[PDB]
């Protein structure tokens, strides 16, 4: 039975088609089966579940479903949104398909500092839905794969990270990196004496 989550709209009728079918509603983006929005959006839940490789429908998904009485595979109910993907420069399916082959984050180590925007709490949970590992505290020692997404209030505390190598870098290679599921640390060092 799915578990559904609905993120940037709001459908009570396709909320309720969930539960007469059988499916139940999702918590969260990490706890979802599939997620239902009109467009695409960079937000927690459209992020995480694009990280996870779930798949991202339309409402007209639950409402087909509804009126077959069953749950409908979910292939002709593919979000499309050429607008955004021309505003982002990235394919929606592409990144799917990217996402259900590798987890993008498997391997990297991610300290977000206190300051950083968004919060470092909602960074955490990108990170952990692309297979990463969300630090609980700064970083000792080199390893690679291993950085710090920082921001200009916490550069007094990057000493540590800077004497042994690790990048610092802008939340969007995080943010930015998801959508498309590219990651290209490299693109987003910051420059912490300036």
């Amino acid at each position: 039975a799915p578990k559904v989550l609905f993120t940037g709209v709001v459908d009570a009728r396709g909320e309720r088609a969930v539960l007469a079918l059988g499916g139940s509603l999702a918590g969260s983006a990490a706890e979802a089966s599939h997620l239902v929005t009109d467009r695409i959006r960079r937000t927690v839940k459209f992020l995480c579940a694009l990280g996870r490789g779930i798949p991202i429908l339309s409402l007209d998904w639950l409402h087909q479903s509804r009126k077959a009485g069953f749950f409908l595979p979910p292939d002709e109910y593919v979000v499309t949104d050429p607008e955004q993907e021309k505003n982002f420069g990235f394919s929606l399916q592409d990144a799917l398909s990217r996402a259900r082959e590798r987890r993008l984050l498997e391997g990297y180590e991610i300290y977000v500092t206190p300051g950083v925007q968004p919060p470092p709490p909602q960074m955490g949970e990108i990170i952990s839905c692309c297979g990463g590992t969300y630090l609980p505290s700064m970083p000792r020692s080199y390893k690679p794969q291993r950085v710090v997404i920082t921001c200009p209030q916490d550069f007094p505390h990057c000493s540590i990270p800077l004497r042994v190598g690790l990048p610092l870098l802008s939340p969007e290679f995080l943010l930015t990196g998801v959508l498309k599921q590219e990651a290209k640390p490299e693109a987003f060092v910051l420059s912490p004496l300036e």
